C-alpha cells in the first residue's frame, strides 16, 4: 500500500531472458505450425472462431519493440498461441500434438529460469 513495498523483485535481466525462451521455442522441430500468423484468408473458421490471433513471429515483434509491459504479459500471449491450438486442433492431429509438446516445453523453461 502507500509507501509499504515488497522487497524489489530483480527484473533487468526479464527481457533477455524471455528473448532467449522465444529464441528455444523458435528453433524446436514442433515449432512450425506457430512460427507465423495463420493466413486468415486461407484458413476457413480461423478469424471468426479465434478471436485473439498469436503466434511467435508476432511475440518477438512486441518483444522487440517494447510492447509487454512485464514477463507475466509475455507469457500470456505464448500461452495463448497454445490455448488457440487447442480451440481449433484435435488432440490427435499432428498440430495438436505439436502445440501440447511446445506447451509442455514452454512451461518448463518458464519455471526453470523465472520460479
Amino acid at each position: 500500500s502507500m509507501s509499504v513495498k515488497k522487497p524489489k523483485r530483480d527484473d533487468s535481466k526479464d527481457l533477455a531472458l524471455c528473448s532467449m525462451i522465444l529464441t528455444e521455442m523458435e528453433t524446436h522441430e514442433d515449432a512450425w505450425p506457430f512460427l507465423l500468423p495463420v493466413n486468415l484468408k486461407l484458413v476457413p473458421g480461423y478469424k471468426k472462431v479465434i478471436k485473439k490471433p498469436m503466434d511467435f513471429s508476432t511475440i518477438r515483434e512486441k518483444l522487440s519493440s517494447g510492447q509487454y509491459p512485464n514477463l507475466e504479459t509475455f507469457a500470456l500471449d505464448v500461452r495463448l498461441v497454445f490455448d488457440n491450438c487447442e480451440t481449433f486442433n484435435e488432440d490427435d492431429s499432428d498440430i495438436g500434438r505439436a502445440g501440447h509438446n511446445m506447451r509442455k516445453y514452454f512451461e518448463k523453461k518458464w519455471t526453470d529460469t523465472f520460479k
